[PDB]
């Protein structure tokens, strides 16, 4: 269930909460605008970045480069993203994201990730590298 697109959405959610150039009110508005990405089907990294560029022009590049560094890194870099993301909510603001669409998405992604199989985690990281590579290969 956890795919490179879903990881990219987690990266987007993380980058949105960290954005130093918009207010907390604007962040709350943007989290509402982003909801169809959490509920919709998987899309290429190229399409996701194009969507993010339209509503969050700042974070689009930050999202793109974060995936780039994870893909150009090692398996540990994907595992470290999941660890840091799990410690980043309901214990930083500290706002309860439990009944929320974002909260349920963060929960269901971290749970499905942890109920791994080392084989499945390794195949997830390679899938992520190919997902990023597919965007990097584009002429445009």
């Amino acid at each position: 269930w956890v795919t490179p697109y879903k990881i990219s959405v987690l990266v987007l959610l993380s980058e949105m909460s960290k954005n130093t150039k918009i207010s907390l009110v604007e962040k709350r508005r943007l989290n509402k605008q982003i909801l169809p990405l959490l509920q919709g089907p998987d899309m290429t990294l190229s399409k996701l970045i194009k969507i993010v560029e339209e509503c969050c022009p700042n974070v689009s590049s930050s999202v793109h480069i974060r995936i780039k560094l994870m893909a150009e890194g090692e398996l540990k870099d994907m595992e470290q993203f999941f660890d840091d993301l799990a410690d980043s909510f309901t214990g930083t603001e500290p706002e309860v994201h439990k009944t929320s669409v974002v909260g349920l998405f963060l929960r269901h992604m971290i749970l499905a990730y942890n109920k791994l199989s080392f084989s499945q985690v390794y195949k997830l990281y390679t899938s992520l590298q190919q997902y990023f590579q597919s965007d990097e290969n584009l002429y445009f």
